[PDB]
């Protein structure tokens, strides 16, 4: 519809303390009279750039910083204006994570990193290595219990192992990232994922495992270990299970390298309540009591606010979190991250399910990760061989990449070539997120064509 003036609508992920944040809104409402509504829509990281592109959506959006460059590229975010004194209340490295092209485009909240969570009354000495987990799983299964269960559907949770022996997203080149240098196909990436797959072949893990299965199994005492972030600590607490949080196990003598996310709050560019949002985030949320209100619901973990993090220092769970973070990497915020994640999500699920080899799964990821480049570079061949656009046009429209008028202009053309030509040029101008949708649509609806071009480009590169 349109964004209501004199009100604040907030979006935050369903695994965060959204009831706690709503408590902060109530305090803001009591003092200022401004209503604050907190929501947690399914797949909000996808849903946001769809609705915001038309000038709809929440006043404030919460997500890890890695998606925020894509949003900023599309002009969905407003530039924020905290004073120098405000900025000093937070760690410098958290401001860096929310800087896109010299502009601050979000307020940092929480520093998120995965850790190894273990049942104390079942495993006094957690294994320091991934290697000894197969042996640990055989002797644990004799007692009707398993060694390790964690979410295998989201690449976030498998990435630490994949990166440990040398897998990386985009190569950092002394100041910036090179979007042509992807490291999902190297030997370290292959070896980390091959280990994961081998765990499954040897039936120490199952490819079907998601968040729901992994969480219930641990909190029932059915599995010895899991891998998760701080937000999951509440559900383990209430289950009265005695558990510890510690450094992730090593792979080949190298530490697991989790991708660190800075949970951040961006303000919709189309919002008429930017000042209200600033007041809410600076004066109310980013205070000791505001952060604790959220934490009571779901733990934030380590946080960006200096004064609050010092009080969290005495917590061994927080220390384990920052240790794990410091052995990992802060995620890039570049627009190509969405394509990176899609590429790794697909590679893991396919290798783990057995429908691709690790080599074939990762070979494709290398190409899927560089979405936009692939389409522009194969512009000539696509124009000729793409074919019927109905499903693709629908995809682009469902995802709000094209308007109705734009779709109909493509459908106007007399032949398939002129139709293809019209569509191709229009999408390239709309950003990385739009070409992702186009690439994914073509990959989903005509998978052969992508494989074919992938293969024709090899013969062109060989000669
Ligand atoms: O699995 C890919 C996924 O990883 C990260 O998502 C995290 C998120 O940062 C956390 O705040 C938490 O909610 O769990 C999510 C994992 O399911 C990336 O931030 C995200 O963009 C990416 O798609």
């Amino acid at each position: 519809m349109k964004i209501e003036e004199g009100k604040l609508v907030i979006w935050i992920n369903g695994d965060k303390g959204y009831n706690g944040l709503a408590e902060v809104g109530k305090k803001f409402e009591k003092d200022t009279g401004i209503k604050v509504t907190v929501e947690h829509p399914d797949k909000l990281e996808e849903k946001f750039p769809q609705v915001a592109a038309t000038g709809d959506g929440p006043d404030i959006i919460f997500w890890a910083h890695d998606r925020f460059g894509g949003y900023a590229q599309s002009g969905l975010l407003a530039e924020i204006t905290p004073a120098a004194a405000f900025q000093d209340k937070l760690y410098p490295f958290t401001w860096d994570a929310v800087r896109y092209n010299g502009k601050l485009i979000a307020y940092p909240i929480a520093v998120e990193a995965l850790s190894l969570i273990y049942n104390k009354d079942l495993l006094p000495n957690p294994p320091k290595t991934w290697e000894e987990i197969p042996a640990l799983d055989k002797e644990l299964k004799a007692k009707g219990k398993s060694a390790l269960m964690f979410n295998l559907q989201e690449p976030y949770f498998t990435w630490p192992l994949i990166a440990a022996d040398g897998g990386y997203a985009f190569k950092y080149a002394a100041g910036k990232y090179d979007i042509k240098d992807v490291g999902v196909d190297n030997a370290g990436a292959k070896a980390g994922l091959t280990f994961l797959v081998d765990l499954i072949k040897n039936k120490h893990m199952n490819a079907d495992t998601d968040y729901s299965i992994a969480e219930a199994a641990f909190n029932k005492g059915e599995t010895a270990m899991t891998i998760n972030g701080p937000w999951a600590w509440s559900n383990i607490d209430t289950s009265a299970v005695n558990y510890g949080v510690t450094v992730l196990p090593t792979f080949k003598g190298q530490p697991s390298k989790p991708f660190v996310g800075v949970l951040s709050a961006g303000i919709n560019a189309a919002s008429p309540n930017k000042e209200l949002a600033k007041e809410f985030l600076e004066n109310y949320l980013l205070t000791d009591e505001g952060l604790e209100a959220v934490n009571k619901d779901k733990p934030l973990g380590a946080v960006a606010l200096k004064s609050y993090e010092e009080e969290l220092a005495k917590d061994p769970r927080i220390a384990a979190t920052m240790e794990n973070a410091q052995k990992g990497e802060i995620m890039p915020n570049i627009p190509q991250m969405s394509a990176f994640w899609y590429a790794v999500r697909t590679a893991v699920i396919n290798a783990a399910s057995g429908r691709q080899t690790v080599d074939a799964a990762l070979a494709a990821a290398q190409t899927n990760a560089v979405d936009a480049a692939f389409v522009k570079e194969n512009h000539r061949q696509l124009q000729a061989r793409m074919g019927d656009l109905k499903g693709v046009l629908d995809d682009l429209q469902d995802n709000e990449v094209l308007t109705e008028n734009e779709k109909e202009l493509v459908e106007q053309e007399k032949t398939r070539q002129s139709k293809n030509e019209a569509l191709l040029s229009m999408v390239e101008k709309k950003g990385d997120l739009a070409l992702d949708v186009l690439f994914r649509s073509i990959s989903e609806r005509d998978p052969y064509l992508v494989s074919y071009l992938r293969q024709q480009n090899l013969a062109a590169a060989l000669e």
